[PDB]
């Protein structure tokens, strides 16, 4: 008895200055895919989207809580399959760290995702697809399998960047605290307390030891699989078709690859084919893959 668990997050930030249009559609499309093709069950899928009528908003605390509940349920030797999809804004913190932007701006950074996957026992898998800017590297120190160190007219589509500049994020938070410091950690700790990211709540000395501790475990267990929408220094495109059916370019490329290839695919094959789709379609972003050598050759979501 193997578990198939999913957390699907989409942030459109609707009726705000940072609105996106395709992120919730990405969640709904991927939900239908894992239900039909990959054998996931409805009650094993948590959906967090920020449409105004939503019951559970994708705040930083709600996302981290849903991910923590999943990773704690994986059992050693079980082969449990855990899946996390994110569509929304991404940002980069200078001197670099990558982050996703929950709807309340309680940033979740690459060290938070490293701490999360370090809870997993050997034999289980955590597959993360992050259709967001600066998403390459979102699992700190996870080995790059496809990316700049290991591997056509521009699209005519209407596109919107899924990046929020760091200055925009810092200004939004400073508006809430009234503090004039440029240290984003100070704002996040004041606003979110223990729900703030690891980088911002721990003292400098304690963060160093935790980094060494997390580095130590990676030599024994490596269960994390990151499929990013773009490189660390890139953005990911939100696509407007022209009829009201927006989508993330990368999430849609994944759908196209899956539609053309019903058989089981290795993780590296899915990413390589998604890159080819986006390149052919004139998008500039380059999806990347971070995982162990063994998981690069493993089947995506352990499809039969």
């Amino acid at each position: 008895v193997k578990k198939r668990l999913a957390v699907l997050v989409g942030c459109n930030y609707p009726n705000t200055r940072n609105e996106l249009h395709g992120c919730i559609n990405d969640v709904l499309a991927m939900k239908e895919t894992i239900l039909s093709r990959f054998g996931f069950k409805q009650d094993d899928i948590e959906v967090l989207t920020d449409e105004p009528e939503s019951k559970v908003k994708p705040t930083g605390a709600n996302i981290k809580a849903a991910l923590r509940r999943m990773v704690d349920k994986a059992q050693a030797g079980s082969g449990d399959i855990l899946f996390f999809h994110y569509s929304g804004h991404g940002t980069r913190i200078p001197s670099q760290d990558e982050a996703i932007v929950p709807c309340d701006f309680n940033l979740i950074t690459d060290v938070d995702f490293r701490e999360l996957v370090n809870q997993l026992p050997k034999g289980t898998s955590f597959t993360m697809i992050s259709d967001s800017a600066h998403s390459g590297g979102l699992i700190d120190k996870e080995k790059e399998q496809i990316g700049p160190s290991s591997v056509i007219e521009t699209t005519n589509k209407t596109i919107t960047s899924r990046a929020l500049p760091f200055k925009a994020v810092l200004d939004h938070l400073s508006s809430l605290t009234g503090i004039t410091t440029s240290d984003i950690g100070t704002h996040l700790l004041e606003l979110f307390g223990r729900d703030a990211g690891l980088k911002f709540r721990l003292p400098a000395m304690d963060l160093m030891d935790l980094l060494e501790t997390m580095t130590a475990r990676e030599k024994h267990v490596d269960s994390g699989i990151l499929m990013s929408g773009c490189q660390a220094d890139e953005t990911s495109a939100d696509v407007g078709v022209g009829n009201g059916k927006a989508y993330g370019a990368y999430s849609n490329a994944i759908q196209r690859v899956l539609n053309e290839n019903e058989g089981a695919m290795k993780n590296k094959q899915l990413v390589m084919m998604a890159r080819d789709v986006l390149e052919r379609l004139g998008f500039h972003q380059h999806p990347c893959l971070y995982c162990s050598d063994q998981n690069a050759d493993a089947t995506f979501l352990s499809q039969p």
